[PDB]
């Protein structure tokens, strides 16, 4: 598992992101549009989106992101105790919105590259490979989900 030194890591970094989420879900998103484009062909509501200024303009992108790190971090802290939160998050991004499992190994390395950018003396290479770590965990629940669903990956 994780230590509880490793997630100390993890959440004390988490705690900076809480501070403005709205700005670190919209620069995440952005991330993940721009270095994976198929990612973005996923989000009927989003498809329309051509440059990086029109991503940064709207409203309803950055509301998204909200709503991706909100439900990140109620995961992030149960600390690995998160069964009841990721059950409905995988069976609507397996059944309803088909999202590859590798698409969220995208999405944690958009994560990991922006938490980089905002907070360099704060997130050493210590906390890289904890943050890494709690993500790979993330993706190995969602993904032993996904198979017995029958969508692995
Ligand atoms: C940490 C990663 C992710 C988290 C925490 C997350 C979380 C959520 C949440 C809470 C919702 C709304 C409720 C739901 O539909 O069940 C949602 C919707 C959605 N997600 Fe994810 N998601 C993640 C990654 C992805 C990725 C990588 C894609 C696509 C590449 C994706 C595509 C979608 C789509 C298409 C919707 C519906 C948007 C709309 O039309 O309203 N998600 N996600």
């Amino acid at each position: 598992v994780l230590s509880e030194g490793e997630w100390q890591l993890v959440l004390h970094v988490w705690a900076k992101v809480e501070a403005d989420v709205a700005g670190h879900g919209q620069d995440i998103l952005i991330r993940l549009f721009k270095s994976h484009p198929e990612t973005l062909e996923k989000f009927d509501r989003f498809k329309h989106l051509k440059t990086e200024a029109e991503m940064k303009a709207s409203e309803d992108l950055k509301k998204h992101g909200v709503t991706v790190l909100t439900a990140l971090g109620a995961i992030l802290k149960k600390k690995g105790h998160h069964e009841a939160e990721l059950k409905p998050l995988a069976q609507s991004h397996a059944t309803k919105h088909k999202i590859p499992i590798k698409y969220l190994e995208f999405i944690s390395e958009a994560i990991i590259h922006v938490l980089h950018s905002r907070h360099p003396g704060d997130f050493g290479a210590d906390a890289q490979g904890a943050m890494n770590k709690a993500l790979e965990l993330f993706r190995k629940d969602i993904a032993a989900k996904y198979k017995e669903l029958g969508y692995q990956g």
